[PDB]
């Protein structure tokens, strides 16, 4: 399951963002490590249980491209997951700031590294369920000459099962359409993230309204094809409404290495 | 000497601070993110000292030395266009992270500062403004197994063009021989290592100009660093006799 952390061992620093029912802060863990604290909102037992399952999944795994989870601190109305601090933070933010100046090869190295960590979770028959640019952290940047990127996939936060329909609609286009009303969902998540990467942090449908987003899935519309034809075949296969028709990560990984 | 930049190619954004006769702003260069060092309305000797600074930085190349794009000169305007280093001045970071900066982190910063100064020593060039504020953090070195990465900024208006009042303001970083050679950067380095050790708090910093001048006039020596890891190096560097200061080749070997 997961390691337990005392309130005394953690220091909450600057605010980094807000997730689904969470607030993200930089922090210190006690000699002293830089950590990232995911503070759950005052929640019911079913919400908190979904949070512990997330901590468990991440605690019980080990992969070079998967972010480490130290444990969980239980403090009054808040629950605090203590996770790995990664030098450069989310990928989507860096993609928007570096818009137009990110090489194909850089995006191609990041695809393989994401497939590998997901291939690893596929072999263990485990589900991430929140693959998106925001959950991709850059350990090493790779935008500078002679540098190659190194990513770590973050924890998926509160499990998708505990979210309302409104919250699941907010996750379009990354949310697999079968989850709107299995490991197959991470292949859709992966395909949508590859489109976000290709479009330098701009996911299709991101700007559009919840009704427009729901309508797109309700009408079985397909997402745009990526700008780079090296991934067009892979994304079309991944972003199919039939879960069984999505390739395995073992296949995906072989297709990128060629 | 230096590259010339047109007024049209630069956009001045937010104000970051004030230096000796300058105002530091964030900006864009045609749009690449830069730092603009806007010289105050100055006389020709002041502007000439500003161009010499741009030259020194333009004509060098080092991994731990900040890049200078060029200078924009139009009417009374003198704008040095320099590299934007992600996290900014080291002294600011050090005060905000006071008590939580490891000894190992500081030695990295020290070796990298010593490297960019050994490089300038081999080319027989003078920086003349080594201080925490002129040390910029490119990479923070906060994640496990990662090291900080620094870049030494341009020294701003050359020390030669400054008044006595302005030189007194530079104590304890200003070498005492400059109060009334490459040897000065060894004092600058020594004083910066004390500032780093004391988490951004340089000794004498709070004290008055008369108190500061009095300290140098009376030949008093600066406090010894908290970490005995650098106590021998700083005592050697912060000697009033310029010739008695070790070379950066020596300093670098002592740090490795
Ligand atoms: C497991 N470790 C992590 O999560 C982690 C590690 N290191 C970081 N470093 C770092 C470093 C710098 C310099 C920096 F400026 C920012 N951050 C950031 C990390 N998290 C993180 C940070 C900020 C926002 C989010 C966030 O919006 N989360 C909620 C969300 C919204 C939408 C979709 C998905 N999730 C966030 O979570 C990914
Ligand atoms: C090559 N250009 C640089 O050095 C530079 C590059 N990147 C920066 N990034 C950055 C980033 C963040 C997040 C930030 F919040 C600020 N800045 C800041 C940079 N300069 C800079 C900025 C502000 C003040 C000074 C300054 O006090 N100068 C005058 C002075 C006073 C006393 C002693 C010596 N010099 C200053 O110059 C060092």
């Amino acid at each position: 399951s997961f390691h337990r952390v005392d309130q005394k061992e953690i220091t909450q620093l600057s605010h980094l963002g807000q997730g689904t029912r969470t607030n993200v802060y930089e922090g210190r863990l006690r000699q002293e490590l830089r950590v990232v604290l995911k503070v759950l909102d005052p929640s019911h037992h079913d919400i908190a249980l979904a949070f512990y399952e997330t901590a468990s999944l991440m605690s019980q795994v080990s992969h070079t491209h998967l972010a480490f989870v130290h444990g969980v601190c239980v403090r009054g109305p808040e629950n605090i997951m203590v996770t790995e601090y990664v030098e450069h933070g989310p990928l989507d933010v860096w993609l928007r700031r570096e818009r137009g100046h990110v090489p194909m090869a850089w995006k191609m190295v990041v695809a393989q590294q994401l497939a590998s960590a997901l291939s690893y979770l596929e072999n263990k028959n485990l589900v991430h369920g929140n693959v998106c640019g925001r959950n991709i952290l850059l350990a090493r940047l790779g935008l500078a000459e002679g540098t190659s990127p190194f990513i770590k996939l973050s924890d998926p936060g509160v499990g998708l099962g505990a979210l309302s329909r409104e919250e699941r609609v907010e996750r379009i286009p990354w949310l697999a359409p079968e989850c709107l009303p299995s490991t197959a969902m991470d292949k859709w998540g992966f395909g949508a993230t590859l489109l976000e990467i290709c479009f330098d942090g701009e996911a299709p449908l991101q700007s559009r309204s919840p009704s427009e987003k729901e309508h797109f899935y309700q009408r079985q519309h397909r997402l745009p094809e990526p700008s780079c034809p090296q991934l067009a075949t892979l994304t079309s296969q991944c972003l199919t409404y039939e879960p069984t028709q999505r390739p395995s990560f073992r296949t995906i990984l072989r297709d990128l290495t060629r």
